[PDB]
């Protein structure tokens, strides 16, 4: 119920929203049935649209217009934008050339430069050079401020994950916030874009930029705009509220444009009727601007101009039926369109099994256009399994497609060419980024970021402490004049043991064999100093990890590798080593092939053995240090240390060896030498985050050899590739990847051609941050080095995508 008999006389466009049954006046009123009665009379007045003509300079004041050329209207803060260009000779801002803003330049009273954030939905990254023509406030705020040449999404790449992600830091499995449409089974209720149940605040996790200013007694301007509000009325409210005396007035502030995204469903991308909305919201932009000049605040506002993400091509004629392959069709529900989440139709249905929709699904036509994993399989840089309301069955649809259930759901519901959600990593859906003002760099390109950094740098502008969230807080410092957040490296938590020759060989009941028994003091000492580290700055070269969790752990040197020895998970946590572009590769000889060495610096206690891997039906064991890369006969036998190995399928081991045998050296050929620094990886539960022992699902049978989730590599590299891996003078260039671990190739549609045509293709998929793998492992990487730490964060947030330009 609401007493609609109020009045919005004084109120229009209140900040504080008043509660039921009594009448509102802000800005989402329209959205919830409850404006006030006189609400479109007097907030949404339209009289002579929304331009001074010459006529109306000096008008008498008229209260019925939408805005006002008066000359009492710069002080009552409500004059048409562009007031001062036609009634008092002053230019457009677009027109006045860029001047940098060295320092904020506020009128009297102003505490802190204001941040105005503009966010255009569907914007895609190419509209910046595509659309330049058309949008000059854009393209000036562009070049004279900081821009990214794109800014990656989250996803799914649809808008109300991004926007909340732009508002949070948090990835959607964090806010909750996880598609367009969810079902959540404990509440159970369901999210829709469509109705109410959207506004029940128990769907919204985490804390968005407006609930952190207001904790922190910074005032938030209402972000939210009711469709109904055109963007003229949105921008006059803006600037008004700019006019509010100190004490009232806000210093965060947002607008929402749903172009070009509205158009770019119906037109495609690209077509011809694309120009009139980026037109528009240019000119949105200009009248903002010109407005900020004439309240003397163009050189003291904050302005981000953002977009939630891209727009790909999309026609009903390319959509995949899921009754072309199931049978039980009927006994499913799927959230569709540009990915597909499944789950039973009825939980009373003891009869769904999701191994046999999985199975029904994989590989099943030649041209197949998504592909099925269990929530769980998935790219761990999607980040998106850890919530009840994300299904256990999820499709990655290839862009410029759909996934539906029946053909009767694509008709009874072509119409649309565009459409967005596809993975995050894809060209379409990579979107925009401006920030300019005081506190942003002048005439600066920064590198491609990812939107959940982007709540740091909203809080750092505005003075405010971050709630807890998924940015590395100083990885977008390069972004800022002033205001930098100087991080500093986390402590180390465990110290490393440095263990000696403590055990003799028959010490060892490990099972293991190894045709190692043939036999000079020059190479003695030799061999001595390269297990005390005397080649570690070749193999470490960035200092070694840091471990922050408790732990017990031993540093374990050799002549061509350096670990971490985990007596807890019986295995290296890390493994690094340095490969040069003149390096060879070698073969594993015959009489090695089933060499397994103990290791006479660690007990036999905190020792893998090889009876559980012969006993184990399912699980064979890989090496971390590759042996085909020794670098000499004798080094190589180092390689086979009991110390060295890891449990790995036998279908894993297919990619694992050609990774080793082939890619490393490939790489190094390609960057002039690599570091690499591998391990294992153990996330039972899919929360990005380090398992402790007790979350460990699986063992090597019979045994307490723990079976990692996935395998991690980070592969470093001088960016300037002149220089090689280990003389490096300067930045630095990383890719990195975290490898499912699994007991079959399903994922890989190719599995059965030589690993030549399918391997890369699924390293490609599961590329990573080394952020990423810093969650999944407790490690802090890139400790030593000649590099400032903000430069290091960014790089630890690089994620290195394979798509073209
Ligand atoms: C990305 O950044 C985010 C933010 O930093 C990271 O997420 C955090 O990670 C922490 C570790 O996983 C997690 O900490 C736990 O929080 C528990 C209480 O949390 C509530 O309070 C906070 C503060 O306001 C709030 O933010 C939380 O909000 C979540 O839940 C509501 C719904 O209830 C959602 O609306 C909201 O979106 C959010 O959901 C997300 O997080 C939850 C987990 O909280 C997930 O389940 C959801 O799927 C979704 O992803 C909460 O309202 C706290 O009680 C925990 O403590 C347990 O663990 C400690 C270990 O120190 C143990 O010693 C204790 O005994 C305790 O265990 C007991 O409870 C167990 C669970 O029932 C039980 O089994 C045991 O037997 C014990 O009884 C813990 O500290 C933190 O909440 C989230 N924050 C957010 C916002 O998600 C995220 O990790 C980052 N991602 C990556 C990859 O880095
Ligand atoms: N869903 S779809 O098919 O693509 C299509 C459906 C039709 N769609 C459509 O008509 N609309 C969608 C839509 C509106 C109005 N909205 C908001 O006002 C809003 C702005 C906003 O800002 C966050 C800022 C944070 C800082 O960083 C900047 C952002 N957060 C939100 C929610 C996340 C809380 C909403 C969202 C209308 C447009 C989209
Ligand atoms: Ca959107
Ligand atoms: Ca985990
Ligand atoms: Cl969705
Ligand atoms: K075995
Ligand atoms: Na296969
Ligand atoms: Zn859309």
């Amino acid at each position: 119920w609401t007493a609609t008999s109020g009045s919005c006389k004084g109120r229009c466009f209140e900040l504080q929203e008043v509660g039921p049954p009594d009448c509102r006046c802000d800005n989402l009123c329209k959205s919830y049935s409850s404006c006030c009665h006189d609400f479109d009379e007097l907030c949404l007045k339209t009289a002579r649209g929304w331009e001074c003509t010459k006529d109306r300079c000096g008008e008498v004041r008229n209260e019925e217009n939408a805005c006002h050329c008066s000359e009492d209207c710069l002080s009552r803060g409500d004059c048409c934008t562009n007031y001062q260009v036609v009634c008092k000779g002053e230019s457009h801002w677009v027109d006045d050339d860029c001047e940098e803003i060295k320092v904020p330049e506020c009128p009297a009273g102003f505490v802190r430069p204001p941040l105005i954030i503009f966010s255009v939905d569907g914007f895609r990254a190419s509209y910046m050079k595509k659309g330049s023509k058309v949008m000059p406030n854009i393209e000036k705020l562009r070049s004279c401020g900081t821009h990214a040449p794109y800014m990656r999404p989250v996803y799914p790449t649809k808008t109300f994950p991004n926007l909340y992600t732009l508002a949070t830091g948090l990835y959607p499995e964090s806010h909750g916030i996880v598609g367009n449409s969810m079902y959540d089974p404990v509440f159970d209720a369901s999210f829709h874009l469509r109705g109410r149940e959207k506004f029940n605040h128990r769907w919204w996790g985490g804390q968005p930029l407006w609930i952190t200013a207001t904790k922190q007694g910074v005032r938030a301007g209402t972000f939210f705009w009711s469709v109904s509000i055109p963007h003229e009325r949105r921008i006059l409210t803006i600037l008004q509220w700019l006019s509010l005396p100190d004490n009232e007035r806000p210093s965060v502030y947002a607008f929402y444009s749903e172009q070009p995204d509205f158009s770019g469903h119906k037109y495609g991308p690209f077509g011809p009727e694309m120009t009139n909305p980026l037109r528009e919201i240019d000119k949105t932009v200009g009248q903002l601007m010109d407005g900020l000049k004439q309240l003397r605040l163009h050189r003291c506002v904050n302005v981000i101009f953002v977009g939630d993400h891209g727009m790909e091509d999309v026609t009903c004629d390319r959509t995949e039926f899921l009754s072309n392959y199931l049978t039980n069709v009927d006994d499913i529900t799927l959230v569709p369109g540009t990915l597909g989440r499944i789950r039973a139709k009825s939980i009373n249905n003891s009869k769904y099994d999701p191994k046999t929709i999985i199975a029904a699904l994989t590989c099943k036509k030649p041209d197949q256009h998504f592909k099925p994993y269990m929530k769980q399989h998935l790219p761990k840089r999607l980040h998106y399994a850890n919530n009840r309301r994300i299904e256990d069955i999820h499709l990655l649809v290839d862009r410029r497609w759909h996934v539906a259930r029946k053909p009767l759901d694509v008709y009874k519901k072509c119409f649309f060419q565009g459409d967005h959600g596809f993975d995050n990593k894809v060209n379409s859906m990579q979107t925009v980024f401006v920030g300019y003002g005081p506190t942003f760099k002048y005439r600066t390109k920064v590198p491609p970021f990812e939107n959940i950094e982007l709540y740091n740098v909203m809080c750092d502008l505005l003075g405010l402490k971050p709630a807890p969230n998924n940015g590395t807080h100083g990885s977008l410092n390069h972004l800022l004049r002033t205001n930098t957040f100087r991080p500093t490296m986390p402590d180390e938590v465990s110290r490393p043991n440095y263990p000696g020759i403590m055990y003799l060989q028959s010490e060892f009941d490990l099972g293991c064999t190894c045709d190692d028994k043939v036999e000079n003091k020059l190479e003695e000492l030799n061999k001595r100093l390269h297990t005390k580290g005397s080649t570690k700055e070749r193999h470490l070269l960035y200092g070694r990890p840091a471990v922050l969790y408790r732990t017990s752990y031993d540093i374990l040197y050799h002549t061509d590798f350096e670990s971490g020895y985990s007596e807890i998970f019986l295995m290296p946590l890390w493994t690094s080593y340095t490969i040069s572009k003149q390096a060879e590769v070698s073969s594993i000889p015959e009489h090695l092939t089933n060499c397994v060495r103990p290791d006479v610096r660690v007990s036999p206690g905190f020792s893998q053995n090889c009876l559980a891997y012969k006993n184990d039906k399912q699980m064979s064991y890989g090496f971390l240090f590759p042996p085909y890369l020794s670098s000499s006969p004798e080094a190589k036998y180092d390689a086979f240390l009991v110390t060295n190995m890891v449990p790995m399928y036998p279908a894993f081991k297919r990619v694992w060896a050609y990774f080793q045998r082939v890619l490393v050296k490939k790489y190094a050929s390609e960057r002039n030498g690599v570091n690499v620094i591998s391990g294992p990886i153990f996330d039972y539960n899919y929360d990005g985050l380090r398992d402790t022992e007790d979350e460990i699902k699986q063992y090597v049978e019979g045994s307490s050899i723990p079976v990692p989730t996935h395998y991690y590599s980070i592969i470093t590299s001088c960016l300037d590739f002149t220089q090689p891996a280990d003389k490096c003078d300067g930045p630095l260039s990383v890719s990195s990847f975290i490898l499912p671990h699994r007991p079959d190739n399903d994922e890989s549609c190719n599995s059965s051609e030589d690993e030549s045509k399918w391997v890369e293709e699924l390293m490609k998929m599961h590329t990573a941050r080394v952020r990423d793998i810093e969650h999944l492992t407790g490690l802090d990487f890139y400790r030593k080095t000649s590099r400032s730490y903000s430069e290091i964060l960014t790089l630890k947030t690089y994620l290195h995508t394979y798509e073209s330009e």
